[PDB]
């Protein structure tokens, strides 16, 4: 009963409850070196107050070579508001840039 929000849902807003769980789910694949980062580069939350961040990758089923899986982030908002998140798939030793992938969801709580 988590929310469970996808690369279809950037730009959307969901409103949810101060201490209620999100999951993002998107798509990655590490044999490329990109992972998603909060815009600023890294996986942390920036800030804790506002939002608490887990994150875990998940390797595809099939387990061939090459393929990618999904990186999902557990976002759980602990604060009253309508926050952003800004992800980037990113190189983290390169950084964003006008091409990068980004996803954002608004998360509006009361």
């Amino acid at each position: 009963m988590s929310h469970k929000v996808t690369k279809a849902h950037n730009g959307a807003t969901l409103t949810v409850a101060v201490g209620e769980l999100v999951e993002i789910q998107l798509p990655s694949n590490p044999t490329t070196g990109f992972a998603w980062y909060f815009e600023g580069g890294t996986k942390e939350s920036p800030n804790e107050s506002m939002f608490t961040v887990e994150n875990k990758y998940f390797p595809p089923d099939s387990k061939l070579l090459g393929a990618g899986g999904t990186e999902h982030f557990h976002v759980t908002v602990k604060a009253a508001g309508t926050h952003a998140v800004n992800l980037t798939y990113m190189r983290p030793w390169t950084g964003p840039s006008h091409d990068s992938e980004r996803f954002t969801v608004y998360l509006k709580a009361n």
